[PDB]
């Protein structure tokens, strides 16, 4: 009844997982807290995608997760300063 | 001395390589992904400059990590820009 919109949800969920890997690579300790925080954002974004009703809510949810994940890595980096 | 010289060389390369690393997986009528690339290129040159002027090896580290932190914040601002309404 509602394919295509179910593919969009499925690709967005995967993209959120795939991005979390990417933002971990090149990052090299409060890093375990970095893991946990990113995980929290990913879980919360995939839960909200599962409830999205349009393609713009889905896309907004993805790019917001992307934004939050880069931000979290920014605080982490700033925090390795002395 | 020549170990400060080598510490400076290696920091510049970490800043240069990371600028590729941050852009990976970032993909999405038209995006400001060209201004994000000019913005990242700006943070890099500023930082490569500041490394040369750095006094100690603890300052070199603060510089590298501060640059890492700026590039993720820039990418973060770029992603937020991609939302709508």
């Amino acid at each position: 009844e509602n394919s295509e919109m179910d593919q969009a949800k499925e690709k967005a969920k995967i993209a959120v997982s795939k991005y979390m890997s990417k933002v971990l690579d090149g990052v090299h300790s409060k890093i375990v807290d970095l893991f946990k925080e990113l995980e929290a954002i990913k879980q919360q974004t995939i839960f909200d995608i599962d409830n999205a009703k349009t393609e713009v809510e889905i896309d907004n949810l993805v790019h917001d997760a992307f934004s939050k994940m880069n931000a979290t890595v920014a605080k982490f980096q700033k925090g390795l300063e002395t």
